[PDB]
């Protein structure tokens, strides 16, 4: 009854980046019947692809196991990859519960390989919360202000100075689930490269492959603290540590008063393909 | 490259019961690619099916996302579904880490429905942690002694005095964490029939499904107690309280001091069929 794919989204290996589930054709499966199959698949999301209601190309809804998100990332990325295997559009429009967001698929021979997303605009202040946080992680200070960032998500940025010393976190995971509603999204770099690592009990994962929806908050987050400017595209690489390597592309155009867009790319790849009974 | 199925172990409706990932012809899989393909699935088991190396009909290894697994009761109840969908055998012999186990295979039309299998005889003895345990269960006693029986995994039981109460347990996650390497299994019930939940902050579960491992124990336990007699079938139902029910059937052969065999049978149903790209 429905067919499916597995994709890593920012990957472009199989057992790379972070998995999604995309089902096809899922207007006949009430939301109470999503939730369980999200369950039931147990990914960290799987997404649904349903008939557009306000002149899109298909009104897509994500699930975690647990509940509907209305906006993430690699979901997202994975589902524009997936739905771009039965398309020739070069541009893709997915509604979602926050609205319209528009995909540019690039494809080789046929295959789409990878696409670009216009995100939610964020918003921030500054986390308040410091010296809790800096004991959980383990350090005892950031490189730039600590900020949680909203676009749906919260994502809390704590720098390193150095790639190693990123590597060297070893969080207190118990400490960490006094945050609540957010992820806690370590980095460190320079230029145009930049490596992360996010931790988050609230959000159900010890630590993360890919958190797509942290990618334009960070480009923002660099540029506002003058290590890249605004326009300036960046390339953040997750997971490496926990041996799931995901390269995000992230770009925020404009300033921090007047953001235009927040663009962010990757790669996916089709991990595997089935069918399932109802 | 491979094939794969999923089967919701001890159910007979799709989205019931405990999901596994069977994967085929698995020998061209080194097992650290094993283990990888098992934390891309996320399923709580995914099993390979292996040429048999000592006389059986097949060797299954079994991952959670995070380690192998020398026995677990709802994986190998699920592959030996899938794998008896490839056989017209009445029995059928897989050769685990810890020995072969028998499995006798229930079909209709050429369809396996049911399996039954004689599980490792455990060993058990008081938990001597009594009132930390039901502290964070939040009650103030159990009915029958809290033991703890180990089969490959240990599981520690508190009986409660009805159905309701158990219904009504809330637990402190928090609290249960300090139960390493065990899964907390509450019960209650009279005669034939029972109803569990299982904790286990130690083996990544909230509450479980369907604990396959934990069917056997209980019927010794519920024998030793004097609620049935060795050698009386029980039905234990599970996971009603989450929207998971899993129905598992288990008899205890002998006495408590020289058991004959522990039966663990239960239904399986596929909920999806596919393939995956190595």
């Amino acid at each position: 009854m429905h067919n499916y794919v597995i994709i890593d989204a920012f990957a472009s290996v199989p057992l790379e980046g972070n998995p999604v589930a995309v089902f096809f054709d899922a207007d006949d499966l009430p939301p109470a019947q999503m939730q369980r199959i999200a369950r039931e698949m147990n990914l960290s999301e799987s997404t649904f692809v349903l008939k557009p209601r306000n002149g899109g190309d298909a009104l897509i809804r994500i699930f975690t196991p647990v509940n509907e998100l209305p906006f993430a990332g690699h979901p997202l990325l994975g589902t524009a990859i997936a739905l771009g295997a039965h398309t020739d559009n070069h541009r893709l429009y997915l509604e979602t519960q926050m609205g319209t967001i528009a995909f540019e698929l690039e494809r080789q021979n046929g295959s789409v390989i990878a696409a670009s997303m216009d995100q939610p605009i964020p918003t921030w202040t500054a986390l308040g919360r410091d010296a809790e946080l800096l004991k959980a992680l383990g350090i005892s200070d950031s490189t730039f202000p600590i900020e949680i960032y909203h676009n749906g998500p919260r994502h809390v940025f704590v720098g390193l100075p150095s790639i190693d010393a990123l590597s060297a976190l070893h969080p207190d995971h118990r400490a960490l689930s006094n945050f609540h509603d957010m992820a806690i999204n370590c980095f460190a770099g320079a230029g145009r490269r930049w490596r992360s690592r996010m931790f988050s009990p609230a959000y159900g994962v010890v630590e993360d492959a890919a958190t797509g929806s942290a990618a334009g908050p960070l480009a923002i987050h660099l540029a506002r603290h003058g290590q890249i400017e605004f326009g300036q595209p960046v390339e953040i690489l997750q997971g490496v540590e926990i041996g799931r390597p995901s390269l995000m592309f992230a770009k925020a155009e404009g300033r921090a008063e007047q953001l235009t867009r927040v663009e962010v790319s990757g790669n996916g790849v089709t991990f595997g393909r089935g069918t399932i009974v109802l």
